[PDB]
């Protein structure tokens, strides 16, 4: 990774492990805002596989906030996932590697284009929830689950209809953790921050292996552990909007 | 054009409630790098005709954290006029006699224009100024060379010396938020540090600062400082509980 692009030997990159116990409650981290989210049918949105993970294209108009004045607009998300009987969530928790982990990837109102905020602070800022294995089917993930049978092959793609992107994240938005570092594939730019939720959404273990055996990468290899290792804090201290 | 980043919600400066900010302990330190200068080459020290102006030379590498990297551009004061106090950040409603702001770039942009109205594109430090018995000696480098730009648009040489002798000794003890240049276009995105020390001042010195500069006619430069700005909703972090 060092190898053909070296920002992913910085200083601050992700991910990284969380340990609550160090990290720093500040009351100024207020509920995260997040409008425009709820989708309708039409139009409908491109769900590719990409040979490293599955992403789908988000539409204009789904404005999220960090704090006041610190905007973001939605341009995709995608997922993390381990293989059967192998968790494959990107961060952890006190060592502890979560069944999956989704990644909503927003940029700054403050920049144009995705490229201006590439290694800017605040740049681009990801939204981060953790899955875990459940008794019922998630409704809102088997809407994109049941979908990825057609886009097995490397490279595919199909289109989806819109639905609820919010549905897709956890219960309470006013808990979460916050970073500032990296993208966790190439080119690993830093000033990415990073808010991690305390509480996971959950998922049959049939939605969990149907995410982890249906796609193929690159060859003909399983698209599977297609998470970047535990990274260093190097100084930064998580943050925690809550006591 | 009467400047439309000037009404934006987000703004300073700001009258700090020390009890309602938040108490963070993500907040470290401030660190300062290279900030003793070498007395060559000079420095230009200007009467802008708003302010005395000091522009800052490349290597003095400030960070608010790991990570969160800049470098100096610029300082310049604030002050108010004889018994009138002319800070610009008020404590509790209380106007302290001046002000001084260190203004830095963020290390993800080459020019000021690409930070402007960027999150955390510039970060300014803010310390305020009191009297104590002593002379300042740093300060004295620059208020004992203010004679020479009573003119408005007038501007001098002066020796490097220790920027962060102007600065208060705690760098650990300070208030955070976000807002606003204090000047057109008073872009928004900018990261005010607000420091608890304040910096001394012989009484001569701030007489010195308050009655020896010009304006645009003949009007004395004084009382240069923006009305407080409401918070809005933001919340002022602090260091320390
Ligand atoms: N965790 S992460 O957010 O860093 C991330 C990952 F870790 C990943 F593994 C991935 S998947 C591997 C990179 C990739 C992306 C798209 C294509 C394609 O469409 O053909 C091919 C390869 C990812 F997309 C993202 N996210 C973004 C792409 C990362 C490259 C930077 C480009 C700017 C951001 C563009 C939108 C967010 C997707
Ligand atoms: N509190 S503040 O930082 O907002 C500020 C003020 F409130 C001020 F009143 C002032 S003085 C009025 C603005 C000015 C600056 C320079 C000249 C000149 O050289 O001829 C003329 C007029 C100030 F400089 C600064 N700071 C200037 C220095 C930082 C470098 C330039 C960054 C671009 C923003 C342009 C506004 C001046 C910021
Ligand atoms: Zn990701
Ligand atoms: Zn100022």
């Amino acid at each position: 990774w060092p190898r053909v692009s070296p920002a992913c030997a910085g200083r601050f990159q992700s991910p990284v492990d969380i340990r609550p116990q160090l990290a720093a409650f500040s009351p100024a981290l207020r509920p995260l805002e997040l409008l425009g989210f709820q989708l309708p049918p039409l139009p409908e949105l491109r769900l590719r596989n990409n040979g490293h993970s599955v992403q789908l294209t988000l539409p204009p108009g789904l404005e999220m906030a960090l704090g006041p004045g610190r905007e973001y607009r939605a341009l995709q998300l995608h997922l993390h996932w381990g293989a059967a009987g192998r968790p494959g969530s990107e961060h952890t928790v006190e060592g502890h590697r979560f069944p999956a982990e989704i990644h909503v990837v927003h940029l700054s109102t403050a920049f144009a284009r995705v490229d201006e905020a590439l290694g800017r602070p605040g740049g681009l800022a990801v939204l981060a929830a953790f899955l875990e294995e459940g008794p019922e089917e998630n409704s809102a993930y088997e809407q994109l689950l049941s979908r990825l049978e057609e886009i097995a092959e490397e490279g595919s793609e199909t289109q989806v209809p819109g639905l609820d992107i919010s549905a897709l994240l956890p219960s309470d938005f006013s808990r979460y953790f916050q970073y500032e570092g990296s993208l966790t594939t190439p080119p690993c730019a830093q000033g990415v921050i990073w808010t991690v939720f305390n509480q996971t959404v959950m998922l049959s273990a049939k939605q969990l292996h149907t995410l982890s055996d249906t796609l193929w990468g690159p060859g003909d290899s399983r698209l599977q552990l297609n998470f970047r290792a535990t990274q260093p804090l190097n100084g930064r201290v998580i943050e925690a909007s809550f006591p």
